[PDB]
């Protein structure tokens, strides 16, 4: 049994989905503690699954099996980083995440692990604080990293102190959900999605500098994919594109199913379909507009995306992209009136 990059266990749900905890009471611990290893795939999956379960009631009517829940995004991406080897140690110094080592271990040295840790762990703490899990008197005890002055926080208090804006933005999301029963209002899906994206973006922006050195652990082609993806995510987030089950699977199905290497040039990678080859070009297209504009294009894009009509039009573009339609990022952005750069 191994994780499939886009199908997870087989039907889109993550590898080992059934094995992960639905509630805090199913986790290991003591009378006064709950134990979680943030460097273990199953415990990270439990950080997502417990929040999915605890927020199911807000999304239940919209679709079966909690599939309308917008928390699926980073849950599905956890499966993908495992399945494609991107959570393993890339340095060769340890066997963490390798088949001949502990395949569930998530390496400190992994760039993907580095950027994705907080959207699991800090978000989990924020959900706890907001009351998503009910009243919890037990202390969360996280496994500590080995590296001194690590980018990985290992307690509720340390995470708050090191990444205050990330804690605050995820808290805003969960507090909004918690407010709905007092009012008796049904969820405003566009608002909920905006709040969650704001937290994800804040996390990415708070991690980019501290995770940057890990990019040097990968060859230049894989390294550039990593950069391309993080910048592109900032543009996608501003469109308010949905992060529910079906849309998340649609995205990961277009991502490369293996690490890239020297020799790979999109859109001519012969062991990948046209949709994967096309998304690789598009991600680099966003990187290029961003780099050549000194980052100014993102500021203009965000201003434009203050309009709900603009956001809907931009989501239409994203859907074309996900279907494998070969659109030129630079050309499409200009159409939307973004001042675009020359070299
Ligand atoms: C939920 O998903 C499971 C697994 O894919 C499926 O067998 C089942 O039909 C779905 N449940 C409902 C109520 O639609």
């Amino acid at each position: 049994h191994v994780a499939h990059p886009s199908l997870g266990r087989g039907d889109g749900f993550p590898f080992l989905w059934d094995n992960a905890a639905s509630t805090l009471d199913q986790l290991n611990g003591t009378d006064t503690t709950i134990i979680l290893n943030g460097f273990n795939y199953l415990d990270r999956l439990s950080m997502f699954k417990t929040v999915l379960e605890g927020t199911r009631k807000y999304f239940d009517s919209f679709a079966p099996n909690n599939t309308a829940n917008i928390y699926w995004g980073f849950t599905i991406y956890l499966n993908w980083i495992l399945a494609t080897g991107r959570s393993a140690d890339p340095t060769g110094h340890t066997t963490c995440g390798l088949a001949h080592g502990d395949p569930m271990c998530l390496a400190e040295e992994s760039w993907w692990n580095c950027i994705k840790y907080n959207p699991a762990a800090i978000a989990f703490f924020a959900a706890k604080k907001a009351g998503i899990f009910g009243d919890v008197t037990k202390t969360i005890v996280l496994a500590k990293p080995k590296e001194a002055n690590s980018p990985y926080c290992s307690s509720e208090e340390e995470c708050q102190a090191a990444y205050p804006d990330v804690m605050a933005t995820y808290l805003d999301y969960f507090e909004y959900l918690m407010s709905l029963e007092k009012t008796g209002e049904s969820i405003d899906m566009d608002k909920a999605q905006q709040l969650l994206w704001k937290a994800h973006v804040t996390s990415m922006e708070n991690s980019i500098a501290v995770c940057k050195p890990r990019l040097k652990n990968y060859n230049i082609i894989e390294r550039q994919l990593d950069r391309d993806y993080l910048i592109s995510l900032l543009y996608f987030a501003a469109t308010n594109f949905p992060t529910n089950f079906i849309e998340s699977i649609k995205f990961v199905a277009d991502m490369p199913h293996r690490q890239l290497r020297f020799g790979d040039i999109a859109p001519f990678i012969p062991d990948m379909d046209m949709k994967k080859n096309n998304l690789l070009v598009v991600l680099h297209g966003f990187y290029t507009v961003h780099s050549l504009s000194g980052g100014s294009s993102l500021t203009h894009w965000r201003n434009l995306m203050e309009s709900p009509v603009s956001r809907e039009m931009a989501r239409d573009m994203v859907n074309l992209i996900l279907a494998g339609t070969p659109v030129e990022v630079q050309v499409e952005l200009a159409k939307l009136g973004i001042p675009t750069p020359v070299d």
